[PDB]
């Protein structure tokens, strides 16, 4: 009875979708997504074919149902039926292809543009000559991070890592076009970062000793509240990045098979809940976070809300917020289903 346990209803096992579960909540929770969402045209979409449509289902379900929900007609409608649809992909990519669907078909309506006010920063990429006087700036959009967690030990340690700078020299000198091979030094540097910040931690590396992929299992720490402010090239005083964990999303065992989990508070408050397939319980805030350190379980992939957009991007969600026409919708082909 987990809608009586935790007011929250699970995922249905049913098949080998890895982080794909874990995943879906983590969105289901990112109110504003989960509400643009439903506003998506879609009333002349095919049911089998739709991947707006399909995740209008699922959250819809996740909000309505007292039952584990399916997912089939959303895997169905992406095109990864095989686990070598998830193998060959990570975390971060599915994420992409649910929200690029999802951008897409916001476009020309009133909720357009809410998947960049959410998870869209911006960073600048330079290549800088130190014995001549070249550089190159190329300005980057991202919508999630990769931060390497080897020989790292904290969140704040990966992002020093991140923006180190990276000397090109010897064998690896720049081209620097008119004035040849120049020894040179290359980073990154942040100049936003978005209301939801999606971090992967790089525990899933190709290892180039063997042919094989790895997880390095090794301890690796996060914090609840994540102050950013220095790491951008200029700060806001009416609105420093700090940041409040509001999701982990967890793994167990091998690369090959393991266990895949989510952390949630969904509300931003600290109280936090298990999401384990069809099962979601009340947990602690150290089985949430200090247990998934690492030293079996462990944390692979975070999520962070601004602290200024946390009112904002976790706003209520009534009945009420999801259209008439979507709800006859669904509830038809429910009833469809229940003659089934
Ligand atoms: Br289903």
């Amino acid at each position: 009875g987990s809608k009586k346990h935790t007011g929250y209803v699970g995922l249905k096992n049913q098949g080998a979708t890895c982080y794909m579960n874990s995943l879906l909540q983590t969105l289901f929770f990112t109110n504003q997504l989960r509400k643009a969402v439903y506003m998506m045209p879609t009333e002349g979409d095919d049911s089998s074919k739709s991947v707006p449509l399909a995740l209008q289902r699922v959250f819809y379900e996740l909000q309505h149902s007292d039952k584990p929900v399916g997912t089939k007609k959303l895997t169905k409608s992406f095109g990864w039926e095989t686990l070598d649809s998830f193998m060959q992909h990570d975390v971060q990519e599915l994420c992409r292809v649910l929200l690029d669907n999802v951008e897409n078909k916001m476009k020309g309506t009133c909720v357009e543009g809410t998947i960049p006010k959410l998870f869209r920063g911006k960073m600048v990429s330079y290549i800088q000559c130190k014995e001549v006087d070249y550089r190159s700036d190329r300005r980057e959009d991202y919508y999630d991070i990769q931060l390497s967690i080897k020989g790292k030990k904290n969140i704040f340690e990966s992002f020093v890592d991140y923006v180190a700078v990276e000397q090109l020299d010897g064998d690896n000198k720049y081209d620097a076009g008119e004035h040849g091979l120049q020894e040179a030094e290359k980073g990154v540097k942040f100049l936003t970062l978005p209301p939801v910040l999606h971090l992967q931690l790089m525990r899933f590396m190709y290892d180039p000793q063997t042919d094989q992929n790895i997880k390095i299992n090794d301890r690796f720490e996060f914090p609840e509240q994540l102050p950013l402010d220095e790491f951008l090239q200029k700060t806001d005083p009416k609105d420093p990045a700090n940041y409040i964990l509001h999701a982990v999303l967890v793994h167990s065992g091998d690369n090959h098979g393991g266990h895949y989990v989510v952390y949630l508070n969904p509300k931003g408050d600290g109280k936090w809940c298990k999401f384990d397939d069809d099962v979601v319980s009340r947990c602690t805030k150290e089985e949430a976070i200090e247990h998934n350190y690492g030293g079996c379980t462990n944390a692979y992939m975070l999520v962070y809300i601004r602290e200024s957009k946390l009112s904002e991007v976790l706003q209520a969600v009534t009945d009420h917020d999801i259209p008439q026409q979507l709800v006859e919708r669904l509830q038809e082909e429910k009833r469809i289903e229940a003659q089934k």
